[PDB]
């Protein structure tokens, strides 16, 4: 079975730009082989949503809307799904060797969806008309390139010829590249300003039993990389010292995880330490923004951009709810370690978030909820999280569970 | 002979600005079969840190004093700032040489920003590559209306690992595919135009193309101009009919889709052939009601649907309107034509239609010949249509046709 590359537009509108792009492709990917034997079969792909219906490209193996349909804004959000699961099945015969794609915005949207739930590394490219703005919505925290077409997607001409031909070449290189060619164990942590103590103490130790490290500033965002790289098969263990990205999404602050945190971890089945990582904490910023509901609370201004806000007692006993809900249904070992005196720099005894009542109940109603399940060991624990005697704590945990 | 360029800060990122230089060379040699000549990598220190870095590998390389020299407070940013401006000033000479075949860099969010603005100087077409933590995120600043390619570092730049290693390693593939392609190997003309202006473009584009010129068709929206201009500079587009001028209207009373002080001038200087017109100047763009500057609530507001809103410009304003072009117009050191519609601007200013008023739009006519009545390259012709009829639109690509070649 030999390797194969998709070239995805919308072909109705836009034959003759994606027939360049296509033809562009086969060619570098033929003109830059060297231990080659296959070539690569140059696919394109029809997404049109309209009525409109092309059943041939060029030469080209073609691959028409219906097709794509057929595999399980609203008319962006249907094709988008069938894409995605049409390139999961093609993956899955085991040569998918790339994802190509131009469109502007409402297509750039759409192929964005399908290709960022492909393995990192298969290379994803977009000649997009949205390049240049705001592309969060479409990257993520994937590795999905976009080329700005820098002239509207309008038919060959002077400058989408260079654009679209530059495109390519990218698009051919990094696919032979990676036809014509980890070793460690790396764990992933997870970090905020105000756990450093801890997190830094647990990479040193980590480096030094032999162990390589990614820290994830926990944005959210920050957390999902992390579960994308695990799930990808990057990630061999956590040790999510820092879990106040949950705290933001039951009260609903400007760095929630969504309601899926910890899934990939457990459906991976791999080593997992886990804490209470700045669960005092909220995050917005500045004040005005800060919604009317609670211009009444415990608030610290970090800057004029963030803002925090100190989480109440009935507030952590919800957070003891959602990850207790996700490590009961953990089917191989974890372990969760708690700070008694404090979960946070700014949580400290002394300091302006501090409160022992809230990282207390926070504490109990966890050693509770877990209470029954085997797997998913408890430590209450002494300390505060900062001190570097927790650090050992976690990774002594974590080297119990690990291999 | 041609080459490229890995550029980056080796005080911080040496490991990983080395790995990418050596996939880079790798890539480069291996895609280049079959063919001859070969391209060199340069590595190159852009550093604000004392640390001297002198060396990487067996590679050219060129460190921060030498990047520096021919170069032409907050200290962070002013140091970013220079490093950034020396460093577009290296490159420009690199390419003076004709052998600059590519440059790529890595960046966080600071580097970002130093790699970009050097980058985005360089013709389109030469491959601009820039792995960096903030792909992901709000790009204007760092791609503004050029090629430059951001390839998303997935993780920090922060010491080879599993996920960086395969990141710069397509990243340096893509660059190496992008820089091989190329060194294996009319008369455009561009318009502006908005929505009520389509027949006008449309019909002009038509033309134009039957008498065998190419099109580019911006979407007049203070980016689209800039774009144009810069491709007019780049050689990529040998003359302009700019239909709809609405930018300028933007700019004069502030609108979100404002053109900025230097529109015209590229078009002027390369002293190409200008048909211009008044395209849209009946029109400054908002959306929604609801954040419209609170100093014209009385003003006459369309609604084109929800997030998008148009304000219909006054006299005062046209008359405005009228001496920034003619300001700017008065410089052509060449050829130039304007054409003005006299019954209007607009599908919206149309007689039965919203936007209708026709003393501005005589205000206006009357307002740009008497500035350029003295301009003896401009011509300036008064046309008893409007705007998107045909006959205007024959009008347009008349004028054109007799300035051009």
């Amino acid at each position: 079975n030999s390797p194969r590359v998709f070239c995805i537009g919308t072909a109705d509108t836009k034959f003759d730009e994606l027939r360049f792009l296509s033809e562009h492709v086969r060619s570098s990917l033929n003109s830059f082989s060297n231990k080659s034997s296959f070539k690569v079969g140059v696919t394109v792909v029809d997404v049109s949503t309209s009525w409109k219906e092309t059943n041939s490209c060029a030469d080209f193996d073609f691959v028409p809307s219906k097709d794509v349909l057929s595999c399980h804004g609203l008319a962006i959000a249907i094709m988008s799904k069938a894409l995605e699961t049409f390139l999961s099945i093609a993956n899955d015969e085991q040569n998918l060797a790339g994802v190509i794609g131009l469109g502007g915005s409402g297509g750039t949207s759409l192929l964005s969806s399908a290709f960022r739930s492909l393995p990192i590394g298969i290379p994803k490219v977009i000649i997009s008309t949205v390049a240049s703005g705001q592309t969060e919505s479409y990257i993520g925290t994937s590795d999905l390139v976009l080329f700005p077409s820098v002239v509207d997607i309008c038919g060959i001409n002077n400058v989408s010829k260079v654009v679209l031909s530059n495109a390519g070449a990218a698009f051919a290189g990094m696919v032979i590249g990676r036809l014509e060619s980890n070793g460690k164990f790396t764990v992933g942590v997870t970090m905020f300003g105000v756990t450093t103590p801890c997190v830094n103490a647990v990479k040193e130790r980590l480096v030094k039993e032999g162990y390589e490290t990614l820290v994830f500033h926990a944005t959210g965002v920050g957390g999902r990389a992390m579960e994308d790289l695990v799930r990808g098969g990057f990630i061999q263990g956590v040790l999510d010292i820092t879990t106040t990205e949950v705290a933001d999404y039951v009260v609903g602050g400007v760095m929630a995880c969504d309601s899926s945190r910890f899934d990939a971890i457990l459906e991976k089945k791999i080593p997992l330490v886990l804490s209470v990582g700045a669960l005092d904490m909220v995050n917005f910023g500045p004040k005005t923004t800060i919604p009317p509901e609670f211009q009444q609370r415990k608030i610290h201004e970090h800057n004029e951009q963030v803002s925090l806000m100190r989480t109440t007692v009935g507030e952590n006993k919800k957070f003891a709810a959602f990850i207790a809900e996700k490590l009961n249904k953990a089917s191989s070992s974890v372990c969760v370690c708690l700070p008694e005196k404090g979960v946070s720099a700014l949580d400290a005894p002394g300091k302006d978030f501090y409160d022992p009542e809230a990282t207390s109940c926070l504490t109990r109603e966890l050693q509770m909820l877990l209470e029954n399940n085997e797997r998913c060991q408890v430590k209450v624990l002494p300390y505060h999280i900062n001190d570097a005697e927790f650090a050992n704590a976690l990774v002594d945990s974590f080297l119990e569970i690990s291999p």
